[PDB]
DNA sequence: ACTGGGAAGTTCCAGTGAT
DNA sequence: ATCACTGGAACTTCCCAGT
């Protein structure tokens, strides 16, 4: 058995899936350690072969069985949903930089999964009894399938692999979360104090703003109606766990949202004497 | 038109769905004012008309689109997983005393299905398309569809109306929150003090162990790890909100799950002086 | 049966940057 | 310059909860 390995995943957040009336082409899925620089693409290495061969992509569910999944990939020889090239003889190594994820809309997903069905497109070959009941269409994952050849010119599919999901930027509870701005950075270790907080798009009832440090945990107090439009807060901090302060302590603070235990990238927070 | 209210809808929490294994009633859904001393029951209201009429209660799922729920009301004048039977032409209250839940097994959800179709209990008239999302087996609202008569005296089917959700008392998702037993019940105003407490079973991933007083709230600190196969949590308690205590204070210990943020009963907890 | 209102799902659009 | 692409805004559908 040569096999494929996954040097570079996609990333999983930040990226929106585009419909359909929004473009031939939905853009190019970042590798996890793309930046604002040196940006990177969902990379794969194959174990124990270099010549000529086959890499289809394809998207199945984020949880198994790993079905089909409804959206399509579309993009630089993509057709029918899934991305299909010959291998570059030479590398052994391989990008793809060129990757878009469609959704379908809601009324349309029979019609897709029927696509799926016609054009062969089932990696794991799920039953057709199972693609009837929910799809996630928030979360997607790569099925990496790549077909080399014996030393007779035989084609041998190598097992598939599944890249991490990706999730849909514009859904409701999938987004990036994301402090845009806060009036202040700083407060009194006694707590109390009026937090302003702008962010992207948020859900009222599954949020919360959290702040750590050494060994300490609390929250910032608020109720769902002081989430004005999903995009901003109002909350009040919380006491630090020293109501007495020698000199400040720098914590963190971030959005969560505990339905999937995602996180913010933290901001400082300053606690004060006093 | 005349039009449908529920007066005494049905308590939502601690029955037990049962299977046709069982080979029981399945008991009554009580009222959601029940007490002991003070029996009461699904009650409701035709506003608009006294006179004969009938009424038909089904089983629909929680979430919209309201389709046939696969579980059945079985009990008095019910069959086919529905209740029928008429109203009281004298009167424009009407309660029903003998409604229980049967749950059908999931390799027999497909016939169930079918069941519901064939026997026309479709009271929102969902097309068979949308009858393929997943189903909440755990949970099912009440469907009162009644039939009165038109000035004219014809038939006449009023909107249907639908309870708040009833839940299997099997769900913990759903479950009534309660504290069982505690090892201590007062520690040192500075936290951090171990307590083993056990519960009714709750989700290791949606639970917390919660502490109040008059503008005041903290978390116990413990891991997933830290709940052990669901009814105990081994917890370190928060720091109370003074740390320089004189006396004793009581503050309130409860349970609570955050994803609908349920509470059990509180429980008095003493944080202490911490001289050391 | 309607009635006010928030937000999920879908479409449109203004600016625009790094090969 | 282009022009797919980015992220903000607008349009369309759904849903809850009250008289
Ligand atoms: C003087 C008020 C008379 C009643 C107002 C018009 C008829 C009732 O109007 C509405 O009907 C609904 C039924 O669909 C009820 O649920 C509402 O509570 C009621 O206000």
């Amino acid at each position: 058995m040569p096999y494929v390995e996954i040097i570079e995943q996609p990333k999983q957040r930040g990226m929106r899936f585009r419909y359909k009336c929004e473009g031939r082409s939905a853009g190019s899925i970042p590798g996890e350690r793309s930046t604002d620089t040196t940006k990177t693409h969902p990379t794969i290495k194959i174990n124990g072969y270099t010549g000529p061969g086959t890499v289809r992509i394809s998207l199945v569910t984020k949880d198994p069985p790993h079905r089909p999944h409804p959206h399509e990939l579309v993009g630089k020889d993509c057709r029918d949903g899934y991305y299909e090239a010959d291998l570059c003889p030479d590398r052994s190594i391989h990008s793809f930089q060129n990757l878009g994820i469609q959704c379908v809309k809601k009324r349309d997903l029979e019609q897709a999964i029927s696509q799926r069905i016609q054009t062969n497109n089932n990696p794991f070959h799920v039953p057709i009894e199972e693609q009837r009941g929910d799809y996630d269409l928030n979360a997607v994952r790569l099925c990496f399938q790549v077909t080399v050849r014996d030393p007779a010119g035989r084609p041998l599919l190598l097992t598939p692999v599944l890249s991490h999901p990706i999730f849909d930027n514009r859904a409701p509870n999938t987004a990036e979360l994301k402090i845009c701005r806060v009036n202040r950075n700083s407060g009194s270790c006694l707590g109390g104090d009026e937090i302003f907080l702008l962010c992207d798009k948020v859900q009222k009832e599954d949020i919360e703003v959290y702040f750590t440090g050494p060994g300490w945990e609390a929250r910032g107090s608020f109720s769902q109606a002081d989430v004005h439009r999903q995009v901003a807060i109002v909350f009040r901090t919380p006491p630090y766990a020293d109501p007495s302060l020698q000199a400040p302590v720098r914590v963190s603070m971030q959005l969560r949202r505990p339905s999937d235990r995602e996180l913010s990238e933290p901001m400082e927070f300053q606690y004060l004497p006093d």
